[PDB]
């Protein structure tokens, strides 16, 4: 079919969403596209190339809160940004796995510069701003990852009997599985943001 | 070679550390063990079985701070536990990927019950205790994941030119790569723990 960047990415993203990160192989991508492998190799040289581009395009399509509103608090911005990041990562199977270990792409430079600049404008050093942004990303990535993988592990094998569970775990597990991970994520998110605040506002005060 | 659980796990863990989660295939495990595939299948039925058992055994070997010291603060316990979790996950390649989406194993029940109980003894509801423990796990998993995958992505392809970078990103990237991720992790960890505290101690007070 069509082999421009957009369509290769389209198809890869579909393939990723079907079969996960394990099924995103250049052989299987060729089959989806209805092409031979040397044809695909002209456009895509290897899996890592593809993963990097999927990471970028997942956010370009589905990460709608990359930048703060006018006069937005840094706390509101991080909260909205994280929610948005999470939603984007959850949109495709292994979406979070695809992002891991990437660094911002040239197409993301202005955006991520603005984010970094905004944190500094709000009282953070670059370093402390970056630590906050990293922490929010990492927390969100792990939350999504554990959600997405747990759901995949369910399809493979079942959990063991309820019968053997000690009571707080048994209850913990019901809570965990009472939603998709969203409640615990939002709660963790506010914790995290408030700790940044405690840190920012302490300035030199031992805190 | 020997095909008891311990030795299958030994060899899988070696295989995982060599070739990562992609190379942990029952075919390649058979080759490492020097056995035929039907021989291996008797002991290990599929990849997910193996992943679950590796998740458990990684912590059994290398997660040394699972339980609080006598009279330890919950804040100290989370900090020490997280450090310990991180160290365990970083010990093997894709160690964090292996953990994702698991739930506690029967062999971990007493431990994780004690952890849950301890948080409740320290003022948390089960639910808020679990949200704190989840948040600490997720943050730590994402931190480790992004560290481990970034290092793998380096071996594949290089970062693009420094030349095009806007200045705060350029600086951010040096900071990020000034250590293995540890400084940012520890900083994020204290933020997170202090936000739990703010939340715990607020009780009913709007906070
Ligand atoms: C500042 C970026 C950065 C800087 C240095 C090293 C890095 O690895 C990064 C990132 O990876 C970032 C992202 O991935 C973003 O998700 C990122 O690229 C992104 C975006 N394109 O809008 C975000 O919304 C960010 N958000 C907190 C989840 C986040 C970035 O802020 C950083
Ligand atoms: C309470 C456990 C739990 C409860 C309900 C659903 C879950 O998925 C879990 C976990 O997955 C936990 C872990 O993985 C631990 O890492 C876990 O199993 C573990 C351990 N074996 O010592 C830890 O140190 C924990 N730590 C915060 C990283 C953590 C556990 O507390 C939880
Ligand atoms: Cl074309
Ligand atoms: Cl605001
Ligand atoms: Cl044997
Ligand atoms: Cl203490
Ligand atoms: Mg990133
Ligand atoms: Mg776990």
């Amino acid at each position: 079919s069509r082999l421009n960047r957009e369509s290769v990415i389209d198809a890869a993203l579909e393939l990723l969403n079907e079969t996960g990160i394990d099924g995103l192989t250049t052989r299987k991508l060729a089959q989806k596209l209805g092409i031979e492998q040397p044809t695909l190799y002209w456009h895509v040289k290897n899996k890592r190339a593809l993963l990097d581009a999927l990471a970028v395009e997942i956010l370009a399509r589905h990460h709608d809160y990359s930048l703060p509103a006018a006069g937005e608090s840094w706390q509101s911005f991080l909260r909205n940004n994280a929610m948005s990041f999470r939603r984007a990562l959850l949109r495709y199977r292994d979406g979070a796995k695809v992002h891991l270990g990437t660094r911002p792409d040239e197409k993301q430079y202005d955006t991520v510069e603005t984010q970094l600049r905004f944190m500094t404008e709000n009282g953070f050093s670059l370093r402390d701003g970056l630590y906050a942004i990293s922490a929010v990303s990492h927390f969100t990535l792990g939350a999504v990852l554990e959600q997405q993988e747990h759901t995949a592990a369910l399809t493979d094998r079942p959990a063991a009997p309820d019968e053997n569970l000690p009571p707080l775990l048994r209850e913990a597990l019901q809570i965990m599985d009472s939603d998709d991970g969203e409640q615990a994520f939002l709660h963790g998110l506010e914790s995290l943001i408030r700790g940044f605040e405690v840190q920012l506002t302490a300035l030199l005060q031992i805190v």
